[PDB]
């Protein structure tokens, strides 16, 4: 497995029929499971360095479809990081207040602080994506909020904020069966809402936008299109390019301003 | 041993050197981990039907004196939950703008959100405690800031907000060890400064002031004395006064007003 075959490479249109959906590198299950959970106990290692270093952060932008896997990704991945250094929002739809400003307006209040790891379930991009499919926004409104996002993103990278945007990449068939899946258990009947349908009727039109979404991939600022079907092999790579990302951050522990030899506790 | 043996009782004032620091309830180190691994198995199955429900919330304040084992604490037992149902705050030193406010506008603006665990690491009592053992503020003051916290406890106590309050519990001879280690170890000298020592000299008036904090202890907003020598004791008490909580809140995961056996997903 080489995890940079998911980057989308900068100024390379994408065809999502291209990158494939249920790949699982030669691993079974328990392979996979297995070393996951080896890189859990990594990514705890690496995140406490970034909050005792206190210089840089993390920001991962989560985008799917209903039912791909992002809730279960957090669970998963991002738990295994100390909750006091991380920091997830959920964006739903535009309150009030946040629609009387620009669309960036409130998602820049959430960018992280120094030394935190931050997480966009649902992000900016939803401001041209959804908003794209059910004609709230043209083409011409859509290209330049695209141009503000990199704009924005470019603004948080000079802050020493490391950018990481995925994208969980889930078959028809595969949704259409977990659906059923929430459908058929009792105990899930609550995730599901008739609404998440119609973006399913919309399949081909949220290809289309999420392809222009990705034209955002940078090497500062890199999108990842991850195969999900198998939910251990998403978490298996999701946990591959957060520690990737936190050892190319290369925290450092900080300084101190005293000799240790020289304190006395009374 | 019984958890209830560590509840301040509502309307008695109590001393803090009632309380032993090493309690271990016939319990080895192994053994207590391993039910302390198990509860947080609970821990998260609650957590996520606190979080479904959307109509109740949990609100943890953590008080306790340097070395005590807080960021422990939360790392551990914390740590069960799904960090997307779960905020932490550690109140720093007001800056000029919270200063500009009455001391619990900042506090009252982290209130955790129906569904959500909030933990306060430092908290509202901060302005009862520190301010008083260095004379920021007299005895007037700080009596009537007490009031002013019940009412708000009881504001959020209404508010379906279930407030748990943790004072961990630890002998000075075990603080010494701990910051001793951190002097020794050249891994941890950027977990220790030599200021930390100012409050270790002044332990007699932070025990006045804590036992005076709390008086706050009633029956719908308590205060508990954990003994922390051992941290995985502390780890243990914390996940059983939590995990009780939560099932007594009782939280329900929420109904459908439509038949899954009448809809058919394309």
């Amino acid at each position: 497995m080489d995890i940079d075959n998911y980057r989308v490479k900068p100024g390379k249109r994408v065809k999502l029929s291209d990158w494939a959906t249920n790949d699982d590198a030669g691993l079974s299950k328990e392979e996979g499971q297995a070393q996951t959970a080896k890189l859990a106990g990594e990514l705890a290692e690496w995140q406490e360095r970034l909050y005792a270093e206190g210089k840089q952060s993390l920001l991962l932008i989560l985008q799917a479809r209903d039912a791909a896997g992002k809730d279960g990704a957090v669970k998963k991945v991002i738990g295994a990081f100390n909750p006091a250094g991380v920091q997830i929002t959920s964006f739903k739809q535009p309150s009030a207040e946040e629609l009387s400003h620009d669309f960036l307006w409130r998602i820049h209040q959430k960018a992280p602080a120094k030394g935190y790891v931050g997480v966009f379930n649902r992000s900016q991009y939803e401001d041209v994506l959804v908003t794209r499919v059910y004609d709230m926004i043209d083409d011409k409104t859509a290209k330049r909020r695209l141009e503000h996002i990199r704009h924005f993103e470019e603004l948080l990278t000079d802050n020493a904020t490391r950018i990481v945007k995925v994208y969980l990449h889930i078959s028809p068939e595969e949704q259409k069966e977990r659906l059923q899946a929430r459908l058929d258990n009792p105990g899930k009947h609550w995730k599901f809402n008739p609404g998440d349908l119609k973006d399913r009727s919309n399949w081909d039109k949220f290809n289309d936008v999420y392809e222009d979404a990705l034209t955002t991939s940078t090497d500062d600022a890199p999108w990842y299109v991850v195969p999900a079907d198998r939910k251990w092999y998403r978490d298996l790579v999701l946990s591959h390019i957060l520690l990737g990302a936190l050892k190319d951050m290369n925290p450092q522990f900080p300084a101190i301003d005293y000799d240790p030899s020289k304190v006395v506790i009374h």
